[PDB]
């Protein structure tokens, strides 16, 4: 079905990098950057609505605002489809299934079965080739964002991305249980 194709395709490539231009609106224009290892690796960038860093090392999952000098770690199986590129991150089947998907071609647009969720639709353009050229979202504070794909390359990735070091002056909040 549609929930089926569309983690097919996410699935697609193992390894990639993708970069895309960021637009946020609560229009502010930024970058993101993933960085993907599947099934459960991934570092996620982006400049907009504030820096933010999301690195997956395969089993914690580590949150990092530099402008802040914090990070947060929590156990990657606790993370939840909360964003659009957490979506993609995660790629569960899980996930999809609580979302009602309509699909045409590569095209896909999904709104929550059920109400108490930070998303309140999220659209996504992914070829079978797994090429995301573009996706976007609606928040429950009506926060919108999009992106376009600037470039994807396809290709074993530094395993160094997977794993997280803050700088200096950062303080770490543990909520793994
Ligand atoms: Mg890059
Ligand atoms: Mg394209
Ligand atoms: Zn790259
Ligand atoms: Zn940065
Ligand atoms: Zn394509």
């Amino acid at each position: 079905d549609a929930a089926s194709d569309l983690k097919s395709r996410l699935d697609k490539v193992s390894s990639f990098h993708a970069s895309f231009t960021q637009k946020v609106t609560d229009v502010q224009e930024g970058q993101g950057d993933l960085w993907v290892k599947r099934p459960n690796l991934f570092n996620w960038h982006m400049t907009q609505p504030d820096e933010s860093i999301l690195v997956s090392d395969g089993k914690t999952l580590w949150f990092y605002n530099p402008f802040v000098e914090q990070a947060t770690a929590t156990w990657l199986k606790d993370a939840t489809g909360n964003t659009p590129f957490m979506l993609i991150a995660r790629n569960q089947s899980s996930d999809w299934q609580q979302y009602n998907i309509k699909q045409n071609g590569d095209d896909f647009v999904l709104t929550p079965k059920a109400s108490n969720g930070n998303l309140k639709q999220f659209t996504i353009n992914v070829g079978r080739d797994g090429t995301i050229h573009q996706f976007s979202a609606v928040e429950q504070d009506d926060q919108r964002s999009s992106y376009q794909l600037k470039s994807q390359q396809n290709g074993a990735v530094d395993a160094a991305k997977f794993t997280f070091t803050p700088p200096q002056g950062v303080t770490v909040d543990d909520q793994r249980k």
